[PDB]
């Protein structure tokens, strides 16, 4: 299956995060595609841009949501309808969870009631 990481970049989320981030992304994941996107149409590039790939998980990187955030629900919206799993990997707590929610769920979809 095909992997991608997206990022509120190269700036919103911070000035060195979203680098390791496609540093460390790309070195365990060198399948995936890493990118970042600033606004409404690089959001819409990246993602128009995954779902010719077919990107089947999409981990969005990003602050949290109020409105700086509104270019991770716009790529979101973009690949939730071309028929991948996109997530959310806030800077909070809920980390852990955003991330099992798709790059764990999904190794946890396509497995059997036995092994």
């Amino acid at each position: 299956m095909r992997v991608i990481v997206v990022i509120v970049g190269p700036s919103g989320a911070g000035k060195t995060t979203l680098d390791e981030l496609a540093r460390k992304a790309k070195e365990e994941v060198p399948d995936a595609e890493i990118r970042t996107v600033t606004t409404k149409e690089d959001a819409k590039r990246v993602a128009e841009e995954a779902e010719r790939r077919n990107a089947d998980i999409v981990v969005i990187v990003g602050p949290s949501g109020s409105g700086k955030s509104t270019l991770a629900k716009i790529v979101k919206k973009i690949i939730a309808r071309a028929g991948a799993k996109t997530i959310e990997v806030t800077t909070e707590e809920e980390l852990r969870k955003a991330v099992a929610k798709a790059r764990g769920s999904w190794s946890l979809e396509h497995h059997h009631h036995h092994h």
